[PDB]
């Protein structure tokens, strides 16, 4: 969906006037045809009769002028009424696959002028929004809500299957006894995750005002998630891997390419071509994930310690004035690492 | 009904473009309150909100409007449309016996402004009209010509009773044994018949050109009857009468006073008590009725045949010769007499 459309889809979101509107509309059962353009003056060849307005524009006012028969002409911000009652006639020679007149006239003059036309038939409850050769068809709020909560209890469903998975990821992780195949089911349960979201965002976007609590729920529930994959990818790839390449990873996964155990294993720069392999490539994690999450050892700084260690499990078995041999450690960050390290190790193993 | 009040009537009446708009309302059973002013800017005291148009008045567009809640505001001449959706706001205190908010603030508008206000309800179809003080409902014309053809078919039958009246009346005139009676009994029923028409007369108006072949009907039905009663008066009244004394005779027998036998043998001059003395008064026609409607002789000069003869009898006597000395008279004038005259007592008696 182009940015353009999408900026005209927010002037009919839940939350504008307009949409109150619009709501009212199809609440009484009247049609509308409503026409968005700034200088009407040269539009004057596709907007006939009807009665000259030029007033300000108020929700009230265009559910009134609805009950007339005819079109009725905003200004493109929707701070002006200025044609109620109007007959559009755009050129009858513009292809247009919508049927009734309504919907014609709607669609070829909005292809014929490069504006927006706003359709709305008095049997059904839809908004359809025609653009330039764009067509986008606005639901009400309840069709939208039941979707978008179906979503969100999905996403409940793979956010504990992920903790489930993490959570036995930290304890092979510690024990040094991770296997490909552990790393990849958590990276694929937390892309499929991030795919839902995804997928969900129109909806929530078409939502508006309406979406205040959908989004701070997915908010919530998705919180940390980009990042923890992200510094999985990190230290969990075949060779080394910056943020950046990681970040890349995690987009790649969560729209081109599909999350399957071996595409993941493949990208991670790990040669298999079997399912089975997986739980024979014994996998260790460098520590980025541990030290930038629990240390809270910033990136930058935690490249120089896997520099020097290279795994985590060689980094819990430093000692303060070992770890503090490298750059940007002090005896604050080498304590934190290591009494954070000695924490975990005690009370998930 | 004031003159005053009937000229606002014809702005509503069959065959104005604004009667065939409140027809179509009316049809649709959509509801109606119209405010008429000429100045527009002087009335934003009683006048609020709306949509302020300025446009040229049309059915089409009156109807269209009437779709939207509240009043159009139209100016006097009904050529342009002020405004439409308005809340009109009069005074709370002015009286008044309306029922509903549409006719109450109807008839309050037009008392405080002194303007013409109509109402129409949605259920009902008449037209209620305001005007000051006054207040005139407007029937459909189907209501209109059922009356009317009423009248007009009663009309039919008076006349029918008028007409043999007259026909035995002229035999008794021609034989010179008419009684007072008989005058009486005939001016009674053209009284009757003349009064039937003027009780129908604003029906007839209310029709406007709806009501073109029942006035077509009515002329046909009562042409010359009104000369003809104004010279049986003359030709029987006591005492010599002037034409338009007989015609102010006339004139009260069909509005102010009722055309009973005693009463009309009373205004004739003749000082009787009980209807049954009629049958004893002898009375000798003028002989103005024959010599206008059977001679062609104008009333000038029919006095002079009158002073000189006295009654038709002597003037059915009189030869050519006789007729012929009186002043106006020439061999012409004197062989239409004498021929008319002597045509009729041999056809007829
Ligand atoms: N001051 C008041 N006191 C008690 N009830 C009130 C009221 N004001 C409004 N209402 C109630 O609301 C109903 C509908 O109001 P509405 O404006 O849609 O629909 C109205 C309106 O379009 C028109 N109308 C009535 N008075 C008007 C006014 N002063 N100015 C402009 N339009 C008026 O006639 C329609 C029907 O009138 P109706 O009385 O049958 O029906 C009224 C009445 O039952």
């Amino acid at each position: 969906v182009p940015q353009e459309l999408i900026e005209k889809i927010k002037l009919i979101s839940p939350g504008t006037e307009l949409r109150k509107a619009l709501d009212d509309i199809i609440n009484a059962n009247f049609g509308a045809l409503i026409f968005l353009v700034d200088d009407p003056k040269k539009y004057e060849d596709v907007i006939q009769g009807g009665f000259w307005l030029d007033t300000d524009f108020s929700a009230e006012k265009l559910y009134e002028l609805s009950k007339m028969d005819g079109a009725i002409v905003l200004s493109e911000d929707i701070t002006k009424i200025y044609y109620a009652n109007v007959h559009l006639v755009p050129d009858p020679t513009i292809p247009t696959g919508e049927t009734g007149t309504r919907h014609r006239t709607a669609e070829r003059l909005a292809k014929q002028t490069g504006k927006v036309v706003i359709a709305v038939s008095r049997r059904r409850n839809i908004i359809s929004l025609y653009y330039k050769n764009y067509k986008y068809v606005v639901n009400q709020v309840d069709f939208l809500i039941s979707k978008v909560t179906q979503a969100i209890s999905t996403l409940e469903k793979y956010k504990d299957n992920f903790n489930k998975l993490l959570s036995e990821l930290e304890v092979l992780e510690l024990e040094n006894r991770v296997t490909l195949a552990d790393v990849v089911r958590t990276l694929a349960k937390g892309f499929e995750l991030l795919r839902i979201v995804e997928e969900i965002r129109p909806y929530i976007v078409e939502l508006g005002e309406e979406g205040r609590l959908a989004r701070m729920q997915l908010r919530e529930l998705t919180e940390d998630v980009d990042d923890l994959l992200v510094l999985l990818i990190m230290d969990y790839s075949s060779e080394e891997v910056e943020e950046e390449t990681a970040q890349n990873i995690l987009q790649d996964f969560i729209t081109r390419r599909e999350p399957s155990p071996i595409s993941i294993s493949r990208v991670l720069g790990y040669d298999v071509q079997q399912a089975a392999q997986l739980d024979d490539v014994l996998v260790s994690a460098r520590g980025y994930r541990l030290l930038k999450t629990v240390a809270r050892i910033p990136l930058s700084i935690g490249y120089n310690v896997v520099r020097m260690f290279k795994t985590l499990d060689q980094i819990s078995k430093a000692s303060v004035e070992d770890l503090k041999k490298v750059e940007g450690i002090g005896e604050k960050r080498a304590r934190a690492i290591s009494e954070s390290i000695s924490s975990l190790k005690h009370r998930k193993t």
